[PDB]
């Protein structure tokens, strides 16, 4: 249906990609953040954000996946084949997800505006010369 | 997080369990009844409604299971064994899936209180016993 | 015909002769950040601004250039050649584009007078002796020297 | 990405195929035109229009094809070779950029609707069969 998650949001998976895949945290580590800061939110029985809606669609998504793909090693009769089918998730369904989570929970956690706005600014900034750049990366910050 | 998608829409798990697991169309009648109703919606840059942005995440997590138990068959010699992850996956994915889409399409098309009376009276109906069950089960329709 | 693409925007080819070769981002990059920040304007039916229009030409022309020159390479069995073929592209019309890409994103960002300006104080910069100007080139940059955003 | 320079312009390639490959004036005589009578704009430092800018884009393209595919057959061995690159030039991107060079020059000299209305009858002449096809094939004019 050529469906795009993160057109909604302003956002693209262009826009996305257009930072590395080895910036996005680990999905362990969004999904702890998000169990600490929204989960009575997640939990709750109300459309509080399309960006919560959003995060509880996609855990589950993440669960179905990780259920499914335990369920196949179990049966597969190589570790090595295993270990096959565990990079080929993490590192395609696994980076999606990374992207989704990140974006949604730095909207919560910031704005919408302040995460486009960010994606830019550190997609020309690992773009650009170290020299002619300011030589800290950029970050999102909650503190003044 | 024990999240669950349809508390945010007043209904539960447990008050989709009052419908059978045959009684959900397939897949594909569900996605082509989207396609058809609400594709200009789905495809829109704009949060038309939780609905709408749970059945969009909803098709990509599809996308994400197929996708995966595609490349699994495929880059598989044996495929003897595949009706075996088909079956698991139908059995268990599908019919989540089948519950999520129907829910949603049908809280568009009719309405969530329509559809949450109909649970109910569905749930009446296929708990009376067949012996004093009429055989005009309930349906969701705009006609009289 | 002696035609400058930067007189029309208040340039020359003259002050962007001084920025480096190791200044300009490499196309592909250059390419990615039109694509991330400007592509539903470039693919718009629409004038939206001169620096969109010269955006596409650029972009159409780096296009028939990679066409000429893979055909090229794909037609020559030494590799050697390819090599120095590739040279040639890379420091003739690798760096022409570069620039162009660059300064009209950089415009499109920031401001013309600003771009300018920027580019006035980086050719006072590098036309300096190291032994006699700072060590830090101006930069231009939309985030803060901190880069944290909030 | 999918951008097509025609279509800011109100056109498209789908509208500018309709006019064969051979139409199209070549390079030098649609430069000579330009000169003639826009060059005092060309070299102006003023966006006169989008047409302006986009020419000059072009003839600065058409000018670094030509630079490489000289050094190309400076550096080659072999006349036919250098027969054969130079005739792909004319054949690939000879025929975009005189496509492109027409649009713009034929657009400043008469009216970019002008020249839409063009390509539409030019089609029409070219779909219509010969034994009902005029031989005045249609022409922009300004008298």
């Amino acid at each position: 249906m050529d469906i795009d998650t993160y057109k909604e949001f302003g956002a693209t998976v262009e826009l996305l990609s257009f930072l590395p895949s080895d910036f996005f945290p680990s999905v362990r580590d969004l999904l702890d953040t998000a169990s600490a800061l929204y989960r009575e939110a997640l939990e709750s029985p109300e459309h509080c954000s399309p960006h919560h809606t959003a995060l509880r669609q996609a855990i589950l998504c993440w669960g179905e996946l990780m259920t499914l793909a335990t369920w196949v090693g179990v049966n597969l009769e190589d570790p090595a084949s295993r270990d096959l089918v565990v990079s080929y998730v993490n590192t395609n369904m696994g980076l999606k997800f990374r992207q989704l989570l990140w974006f949604h929970i730095s909207c919560l956690t910031f704005g919408r505006e302040t995460v486009i706005e960010y994606l830019v600014s550190f997609g020309v900034w690992i773009r650009t010369p170290p020299a002619y750049r300011p030589p800290n990366a950029p970050i999102l910050s909650t503190l003044p």
